[PDB]
């Protein structure tokens, strides 16, 4: 357990009615057995992006375009979410979802190698990452140069390694791991 | 020990990632423990700092602040062109904060006042970050008085949201406010975050 099950149950009870887009995506994930960002985590992503007001958000790997949806909902047309996934299915699901909901205008989607393609970006304001898929150390070796001044690294599934300690021991980042969902590491570039 | 929030094992791990402690902060904890004053724990203060850095506020208002602990975290996160306005009825709180801030020089961007926290806070305008302690104030009441003082897209940060310094009244209220986007992060005693929609 990350947080007491009674606390988690309570926080869920306080939730508003779900967005049918999110409810629909949660069904597809469930059946295709695709892991996706839980709802408390997605809400945090949305909050963070609204506060941060990023111009560029990069998402290397995104099951059903789930993270991309939370981020897209948070930015205006003057900004962009760039999503890359190696599975054409995740990309086509995401595309249809964003198109249908009037957000495709601010989201760039590509089928391919996530970090391979993501590294072509510059001045990234928010870099999203899934610890279940990539090792932070590997990610930063290839992406640190793509980060904007005061960029925010958001790493999900951070609690459930060497990376959590490392990012917490370097002068160029202010890092904290919040116990939301499966743990979310937030690394702010100083 | 009280209402449990983060698993003890997880808590220990997160604490193990904490960097070497600032003696300023360490000096403040003990003083808090001797004057029996509740203060923001380190994981919580670090979250405050991070949120403030990404928010980039011009004005942060802290109505009520034991030993100036909250103001200390916020002061460190803002520019010389910005301000933290701290109000507390106790002269010892205000003086403790003045000293720390004078000592680190950040007194240059912090306004400290001895008085009624809400009475004085209510005179502020275009507040970017409004800090709040759920143990001391009825959130709904604070917001009914202060919403008018908030800047576009202000952020509300309410501590002791899940347990006393789980869950309480302001959580139920704020979650229903269609004018805010809210979430509760279960760090420390729980932290309620409310973003004021455009
Ligand atoms: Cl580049
Ligand atoms: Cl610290």
């Amino acid at each position: 357990p990350i947080v007491d099950s009674r606390i988690g149950a309570y926080l869920d009870g306080l939730l508003p009615e779900a967005d049918p887009v999110v409810a629909a995506m949660e069904q597809i994930a469930r059946e295709r057995n695709i892991p996706i960002v839980d709802r408390q985590t997605g809400r945090l992503l949305y909050l963070l992006a609204r506060i941060k007001q990023p111009q560029l958000v990069v998402v290397p790997g995104d099951g059903l375009g789930c993270a991309s949806w939370w981020f897209a909902r948070a930015i205006s047309i003057s900004s962009r979410v760039v999503m890359i996934d190696p599975d054409r299915d995740n990309v086509e699901h995401a595309r249809r979802m964003l198109h249908d909901n009037g957000l495709i205008d601010r989201v760039e989607l590509q089928v391919g190698d996530p970090l391979g393609i993501a590294a072509g970006q510059r001045d990234i304001d928010i870099l999203f990452m899934d610890c279940d898929v990539f090792n932070g150390a590997d990610v930063l070796e290839r992406m640190n140069r793509c980060l904007a001044k005061n960029a925010l690294l958001i790493a999900v599934n951070a609690l459930r390694r060497e990376f959590n300690h490392h990012l917490s021991r370097r002068r160029d980042f202010f890092t904290t791991i919040v116990p939301v969902g499966n743990g979310v590491l937030l690394g702010y570039r100083l």
